[PDB]
Order: C-alpha cells, then structure tokens, then sequence
C-alpha cells in the first residue's frame, strides 16, 4: 500500500550533477573513500573535466548515484552503477554543514530528491 504522508519535517538543498562523456572515454573523477568518514569521497578531479563542471568538489558526498541511495551500499555497488548509468551520470552532492546537521538529526538523506 502506498499511502500519502502529510506534515513534512525538514528538507535540505542538495546539489545535482550532470556528467557527460563519450563511449570509452573517462569522466575525470574517481569514487574513493576515507577511513572514519561518512558518505563517499571524490578525489582526482582533473582540470577542465566534465566531472568538476558539475560543481563536483573534493570530499563531496554523493547522497545518491544516478538517482539511487548509495549510503549503505559498498564502494563496488556504486562504481558499478556509475558504469551502467550510461554516457551521462547524475550525482547528488551535499554541503558539509548540511550533511553534518543531517547525520546528527538522523534525518533521512536518501529522501533528498533534487
């Protein structure tokens, strides 16, 4: 059963990303992780790359990948999705402050749908 809810609590302002690359070519960025760190880590952001153009910064946490909550998923679960995603991949990056306030208020982040 799909019942409609009434009375939202709070909602953050996530940043959407639209990456575009050719078949065989690379995006420019890579999905990495850091010890004792929440969310996903993004390092190796080449210059003038199609990955950064999407406001992609270092350490940026990708709430969901291609429109899929990848918080509990494994580094392998994401990377793969990014591939099947297609020529164009979407990513949702949240601000540190916001994220922190979320992980602290146990606020469902997966819900965040830009």
């Amino acid at each position: 059963g799909s019942s409609g809810s009434s009375g939202m609590a709070s909602t953050f302002n996530p940043r959407e990303c639209k990456l575009s690359k050719q078949e065989g070519q690379n995006y420019g960025f890579f999905l990495r992780i850091e010890k004792d760190t929440d969310g996903h880590l993004i390092r190796v952001i080449e210059e003038g790359s199609p990955a950064e153009k999407a406001g992609l910064l270092d350490g940026d946490r990708v709430l969901r990948i291609n429109g899929v909550f990848v918080d509990k998923e494994e580094h392998a679960q994401v990377v793969e999705l990014v591939r099947k995603s297609g020529n164009s991949v979407t990513l949702l990056v949240l601000d540190g402050d916001s994220y922190e306030k979320a992980v602290k208020n146990q606020v469902d982040l997966k819900e965040l749908d830009q």
